[PDB]
């Protein structure tokens, strides 16, 4: 499951819905095996839409769990059109593409910070229901 998905997965126990600790889940980085899918094509327009949607604090938390400590504490901001993007903006976009879309968890384990429920990812598939669309 793509790194991006960790930004939209909360504990499936209904009693946890009211907790501030139901999301994000706590990924066990000692157990999560990561794989790169480089066949996913870079699309800046699509990526800009994605970056706008993510909860940045949860990106930072999960990334650190999975061994990435090179992200800025504030979500990168970008101009309103592709034409206005700098080379530096594009380099950031490329890095975000690699992180959010090309990086997948093939196998792993993650838990609810509120209730301690342990979930699993097997052959890239979590045993918690995936949402049909990604929104906060
Ligand atoms: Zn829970």
């Amino acid at each position: 499951m793509k790194f991006l998905t960790t930004n939209f997965l909360k504990c499936s126990v209904k009693a946890c819905d009211t907790s501030n600790d139901n999301f994000p889940l706590q990924y066990d980085g000692s157990k999560c095996q990561l794989v790169q899918d480089e066949s996913i094509e870079f699309n800046p327009e699509f990526l800009l839409n994605i970056v706008d949607r993510v909860d940045w604090p949860a990106v930072l938390t999960v990334a650190a769990e999975l061994g990435n400590n090179a992200l800025p504490p504030t979500k990168p901001s970008f101009p309103s059109s592709i034409q206005e993007l700098t080379d530096d903006d594009m380099a950031i976009l490329n890095d975000l593409h690699t992180l959010l879309l090309q990086t997948s968890i093939a196998e792993g384990e993650m838990k609810c910070r509120n209730c301690g429920h342990i979930y699993y990812i097997k052959n890239g598939i979590p045993n918690l229901l995936l949402p049909p669309h990604l929104v906060h």
